[PDB]
């Protein structure tokens, strides 16, 4: 891998390890131009595998449409989206898989979209959730007031 | 009409294209002074004055953008849409206003919308209205029900 | 021209008449279907002579959007956009030429646009400008402060 | 690594074809256990906390894009702001930081674009730092005089 | 059905989604023996032999793309044209063949496309058939005449 | 699955069987508006595992379009192109498997290519084998002159 | 203008004379570097009004895409149609105008088309004059018969 | 120049924008008989003569494409190429003959690309000679081993 301090087309891996639960691999590297080490972490790959069976990658940038999508003339900021966007990822991460169907995703961005918007939530639960008709409204409302 | 370049009150239309779904005719006329083509476009102007307080042109675009977003993983086709679409302009230029607010293009929208989809309506009356909380839902829930 | 009320694919114009200044011309027409006489407004098409010389039509989203570009981060909402680009849109067409180059509606924006945002106007006039050094803002920056 | 599927310890290469820009090698790792396919990235993780405290990776089109925007009407070719970005990455990952703010970011751009173009230092200050009033631009200019 | 993968008898149906236009349900299955999701299309396969000898799907966009083509110039509506080629598809599913040479698939569209629009048959005609000299056009001239 | 003589929005399966080795099920379903019965065949999506793991569609077209790259102002018609992209989706597809690599795609599409194009061939294996240097060609040229 | 043999930002005209007819100005420039003479000719840019009056610049990629639409399945190579679009761009700068509308460039790309392929010349007078019914053309293949 | 409307022998130049990396100048002019702008292009004009007889004007883009296509899959960046296309312009407008075979364009670049990279030369001298067969390529070979 280039070395981030002096660009050298090619480096040797001085150091390779396990980090622990093996999500990852540190991998430590000596550039042979400025000799300078740099360490770097390899992690698979987080897929998602779409309702069509495609595992795209997994992008947040997605999530955050979708949800910005939810949030249309709300009291929601780019930031707040941002933020969910982040919290979607990292539980979608903790998780440890990596292919995650886009059902699983969806469930990541429900139960944190209650706190930025419950009339969003309603909004994204319905796209979604494929909500047949008002009774799927209605059944979403109430396990919204149900906790 | 007065050449807009040199103002002579003759000028001849070199030709003539109508718009198919277009109420507009677009002309190329010759001015006989300086002999230079100008382009016209004949058109009723359906003018709706924007949350802004601007003025636009009636667009079948917007209404359709606004359907499609409405009816994300709903079945309507692209062709039902469209003939909502159309169905709303046809209502409007009918009031024969010639300049009405986007509120009464919405409410034109909204009518044609709950027989095309419910769950549509909702999503459409969600993000059109303000719908501050789930009890905006409900109240419009309940008026969907009465009917 | 299509009846907005009424569809049918072909009309006769009943009454052609010149308006004032022959900036339109008001054409009422009869349609044979529904009978419902309609009033219609025939204009030229506002064309802006691009700097390369190409006559595109007037838009005023493209007025908008170099406007939102130079109102990065500023307290401008869409509102005012909006309301910038319809001044700037009906100073042109109360110029009354059919083409006005760039520059023409470059002048149009920047005027107004003093309202707006002075700083938004500082960035609006380097990119329009094509300020070429810190010696044309400070004289961009003398004539702001000249009245 | 550990299988994400299965967890397995030993997961052998398949294959591994590097980023020649990025500082990315893409992996196909075959687990021996369950024979499923996995794609790992090993990369330094510059990654830039955004103004709204979110996470994000060091992406070279972002500085890119507002290099451009900055330098837009300026005569920067786009090989040169290729290079400003080049330089800003290079600097970003030397420092050694590994999780550095936007802010810094755009501090490491500022200085190159300097030296780039002044126009585009002041239009890329201008949108970076507020600029509220006339006044920041002529503080900035005083700071570029001085220098 | 068998699992792709470890060819397993029995694969519950996880999820289902239908195409709304296609006639192909989206099944996403699950095998009990290795946990490994895979995705299902049914569809009655209607495969066309194109004029090479190979076999595509019967696709919509085809039709509609040489209807398009033949149509430039004529008043035929987008709608219009989307009708046509969904009668075409309606006609030789219909003929319950199940593998149509493409030049059925011609014929199929020819029948409606005279009712359609003639300048548009002529065009079409003159692009499927070779119509080598202006013989052809006047003896399928000839044939339009004699209908 | 909407009845292809009836076009009824729902129908329901009045038969379902497993075909041999599984990789296929016969449903033959009654629709209730025209009483037309239509059978169909339920398959699973052929996709292909690109080499950065996602696993997308299985689609001739880019095969072909890869052929093509390849046969450039060679002796090789588009019957043929598309007759080699049939040949290659029947071997993959007779292979069994859902997930197929683009190694093994690659593979499939080697092997009858040498018969369309030998030169061809040389193009195809040198992008998609990743020859390194002359000494890659020379190897390719031994193997093919080898059978 | 940047020397071709020193890459010079910035060069002086030494000579600026008017060619004959004034269709073109021959300006030669000494290099301030490798002080290399290089003459240059300034010409104006060939426009084409369309027919809703913009005037874009001259291409004839469109004319030669034109005439490959009308060109399908013909013996018609792809040297002829670039032969044809130079000859169709000779003649209407030969014209002199800067601006040309559609009209003549559509005549002046149909005298040759008939040299090329008469069969595609009625598909190009179909669409190009909007041929309504086969009455046109019948007319159109008379006027090939008639010389 | 001559107005090309009026053919008035003094117009004069209202504005002029040069082309960063083109050597154009384009300027507009007005004519003081008539009162109409005028675009004018300066440039020296390389115009290759294309297989067909026909002259088309030097584009870098096409020569990047065909680097691009015959380095797909070669480690050469997109910055590296450009500079191949920069190189090959330089050296043919140097060689002065402003108006040269597409022959002459091919060996300008097949030079560069042999430093730049081999397997892109074989691919770009395998498309761009005829290469029937592998003697071709074997030949092509010992020529890249004699030097
Ligand atoms: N590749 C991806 N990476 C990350 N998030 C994704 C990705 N694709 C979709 N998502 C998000 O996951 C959630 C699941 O959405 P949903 O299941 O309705 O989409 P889908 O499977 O793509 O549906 P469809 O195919 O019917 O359009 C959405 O918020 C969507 O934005
Ligand atoms: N130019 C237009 N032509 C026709 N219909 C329009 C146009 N602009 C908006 N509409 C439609 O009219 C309705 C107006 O909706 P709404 O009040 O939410 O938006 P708005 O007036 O554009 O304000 P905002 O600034 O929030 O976008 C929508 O259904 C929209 O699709
Ligand atoms: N077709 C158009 N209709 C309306 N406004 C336009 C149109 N084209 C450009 N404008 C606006 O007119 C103003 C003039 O911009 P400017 O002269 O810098 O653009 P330009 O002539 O297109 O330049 P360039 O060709 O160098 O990119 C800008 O605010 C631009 O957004
Ligand atoms: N993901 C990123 N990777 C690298 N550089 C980035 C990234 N995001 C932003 N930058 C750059 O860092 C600087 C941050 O600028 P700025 O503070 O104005 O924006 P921000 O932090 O993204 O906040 P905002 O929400 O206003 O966009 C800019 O120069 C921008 O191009
Ligand atoms: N995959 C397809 N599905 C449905 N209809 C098709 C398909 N391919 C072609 N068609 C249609 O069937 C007709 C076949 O026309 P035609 O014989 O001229 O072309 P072809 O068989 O594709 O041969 P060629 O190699 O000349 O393109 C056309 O009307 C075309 O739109
Ligand atoms: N989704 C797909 N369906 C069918 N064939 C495909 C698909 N994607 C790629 N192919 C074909 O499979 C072959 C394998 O190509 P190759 O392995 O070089 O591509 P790749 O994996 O997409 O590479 P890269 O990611 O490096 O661009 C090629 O002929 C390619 O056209
Ligand atoms: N900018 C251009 N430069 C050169 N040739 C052009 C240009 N635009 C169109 N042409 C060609 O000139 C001829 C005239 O075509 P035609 O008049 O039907 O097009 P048009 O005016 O663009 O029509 P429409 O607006 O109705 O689509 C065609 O062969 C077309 O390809
Ligand atoms: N307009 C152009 N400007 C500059 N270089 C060009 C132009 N057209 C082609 N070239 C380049 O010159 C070379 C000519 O290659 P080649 O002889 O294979 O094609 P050609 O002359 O265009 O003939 P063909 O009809 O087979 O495409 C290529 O390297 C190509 O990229
Ligand atoms: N119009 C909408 N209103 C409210 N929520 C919406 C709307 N459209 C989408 N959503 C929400 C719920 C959807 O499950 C989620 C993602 O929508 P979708 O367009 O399927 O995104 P995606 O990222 O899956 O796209 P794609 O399938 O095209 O890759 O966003
Ligand atoms: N995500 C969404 N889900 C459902 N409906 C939506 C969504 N976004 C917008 N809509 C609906 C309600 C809005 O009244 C209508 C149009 O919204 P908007 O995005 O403001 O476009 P517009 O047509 O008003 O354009 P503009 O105001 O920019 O001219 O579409
Ligand atoms: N980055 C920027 N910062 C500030 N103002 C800008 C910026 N980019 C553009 N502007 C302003 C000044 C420009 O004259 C005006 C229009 O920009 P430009 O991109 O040329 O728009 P345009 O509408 O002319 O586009 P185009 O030429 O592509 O049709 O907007
Ligand atoms: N119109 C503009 N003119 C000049 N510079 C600009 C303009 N818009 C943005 N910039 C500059 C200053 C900003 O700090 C930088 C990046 O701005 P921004 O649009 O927020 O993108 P970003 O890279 O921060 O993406 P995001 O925050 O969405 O991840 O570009
Ligand atoms: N320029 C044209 N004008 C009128 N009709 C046309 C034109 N080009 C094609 N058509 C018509 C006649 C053809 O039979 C039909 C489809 O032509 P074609 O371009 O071969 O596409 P296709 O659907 O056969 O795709 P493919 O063969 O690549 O799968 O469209
Ligand atoms: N320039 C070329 N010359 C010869 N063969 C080529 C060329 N480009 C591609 N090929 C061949 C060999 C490649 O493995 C194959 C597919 O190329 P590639 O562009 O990777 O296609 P793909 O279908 O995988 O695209 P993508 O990865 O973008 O989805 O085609
Ligand atoms: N399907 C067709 N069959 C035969 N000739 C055609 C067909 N389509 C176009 N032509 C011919 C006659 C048209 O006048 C000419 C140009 O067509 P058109 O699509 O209007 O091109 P254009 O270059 O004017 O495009 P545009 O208007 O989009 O810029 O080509
Ligand atoms: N698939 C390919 N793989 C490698 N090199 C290629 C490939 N296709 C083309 N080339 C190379 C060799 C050709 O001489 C050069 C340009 O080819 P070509 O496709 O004819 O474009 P061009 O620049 O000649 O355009 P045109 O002739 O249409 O004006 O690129
Ligand atoms: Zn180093
Ligand atoms: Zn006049
Ligand atoms: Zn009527
Ligand atoms: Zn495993
Ligand atoms: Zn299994
Ligand atoms: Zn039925
Ligand atoms: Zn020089
Ligand atoms: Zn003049």
């Amino acid at each position: 891998m280039h070395c981030p301090f002096c660009r050298h087309p090619d480096s040797r891996v001085v150091d390779s390890r396990t980090t622990d639960d093996g999500t990852s691999i540190r991998r430590r590297r000596q550039c042979p131009d400025c000799s300078r080490r740099f360490t770097t972490v390899e992690t698979c790959s987080l897929m998602v595998v779409k309702r069509s069976g495609v595992t795209e990658p997994f992008s947040r940038t997605k999530v955050i449409n979708g949800v910005r999508k939810a949030c249309q003339g709300r009291p929601v900021t780019e930031d707040a989206l941002a933020q969910l966007g982040q919290r979607v990822e990292e539980a979608v991460r903790a998780t440890g898989s990596a292919e995650l169907t886009t059902h699983d995703v969806g469930l990541a961005i429900l139960g944190p979209l209650q706190e930025l918007d419950l009339v969003a939530y309603l909004r994204f639960a319905s796209v979604y959730r494929a909500f047949d008709s008002l009774e799927d409204f209605e059944a979403a409302i109430a396990e919204l007031r149900e906790t």
